[PDB]
């Protein structure tokens, strides 16, 4: 109950969406990692990736756009699905930070993650190119919970978990979607029913935690 | 480079020195752990344990009991199990004293973690055991300090080889007394007198920063 499932689901929901309102964005999702890409990774950073990410990098190494020139187009609302390339190599760089070392770090829901800038054990899997990630938590605080999913970087002083596991992440994205809580092109949220504006994803994802921790 | 090594070195020595100098204290180290009680243990914590902790209980499931360590009690796996879920009950607990580290921020900050795997106890609330949800400047599976009376948390080891070969070397260089007898610890090189372990153990944990300090 790793959410292996739940990663296979959407990603065939993420497949056939893409390939339906936008075809550009379909083509930038790369092919498979093979299994030794995944070993060489692991060993590299001498880590354990939780079963719902290898899932994943095993239907999509990332996201890529070579011939571009505007620069690649992030599937989650502008974000960019890291490739595993990149995954180890700013990992790495987060190490770095965490070893050379302002406000403070704090958690929601309190004690979920660890009060800190950085830590080794924080695995970026998306980016804003501008320093902040969503990945995956192999150290949680004390009320979090292992390989939990979490906003972390440069301007994330207040870290937020945004799911159990990997796979839960990706089919709330999936389900958004469904929903059509998107415009377009590149692609950005809005909520539909509510006919709302155009909102940041990652300003989304921490209304849907500070919601979800108060009635809990 | 995982400690199995130290962990089979450090029970020859034990197994050897108990049945020379403490026949009594040998008679209570208990016969290994089968792999499929590791394996219960393992699904009932969900939690897996480090290499040479497995190895160290496919030796001896703990001890009947008079501590080995200087009068702390080496846990059977029935006691872990028991014990890390009496731990996360009282981490449940405080999501409804300022707490530290030795090495500053190798442990988290924090009484209770569900990842604090308790492998020895003084049978009084205070554990040495293993860590599995490290500081961002602390090691996976370092062994760790923690209990009742440990609002400071110290990092004994590296891993639980290195601190079963630690200890062995310690009866090896006659740092011991016998009150048949309770086993105690004594400087033998100093003519000391008798010195709780626990306060031997934060005394080294303390030195080892300061002179590692200078390092960059």
């Amino acid at each position: 109950n790793d959410g292996v499932s739940e990663t296979l689901l959407a990603w065939r929901h993420i497949d056939f969406w893409t390939s339906e309102h936008n075809p550009d964005l379909n083509a930038t999702l790369s092919d498979p990692c093979t299994q030794n890409d995944i070993t060489h990774a692991e060993e590299d950073l001498e880590v354990s990736f939780p079963n719902p990410v290898k899932a994943s990098f095993k239907i999509h190494d990332g996201q890529e756009d070579l011939e571009s020139m505007t620069g690649t187009s992030g599937l989650f609302y502008g974000f960019q699905l890291m490739t595993l390339d990149q995954v180890v190599a700013m990992t790495q760089a987060w190490r770095n930070v965490a070893k050379n070392l302002i406000p403070d770090q704090k958690s929601i829901p309190p004690n979920a993650v660890q009060p800190v800038y950085a830590h080794p054990a924080w695995i970026p899997l998306i980016t804003d190119n501008a320093g902040n990630h969503i990945g995956v938590d192999l150290a949680p605080g004390p009320n979090g919970k292992y390989a939990q999913i979490i906003t972390f970087g440069r301007d994330f002083d207040t870290k937020f978990v945004i799911a159990e596991n990997w796979g839960e992440f990706l089919l709330s994205f999936a389900n958004d979607l469904e929903a059509g809580n998107w415009y377009l092109g590149e692609l950005v949220f809005r909520d539909k029913k509510s006919n709302g504006p155009i909102q940041d994803y990652f300003e989304v994802l921490k209304r849907r935690t500070w919601i979800k921790y108060q009635l809990e």
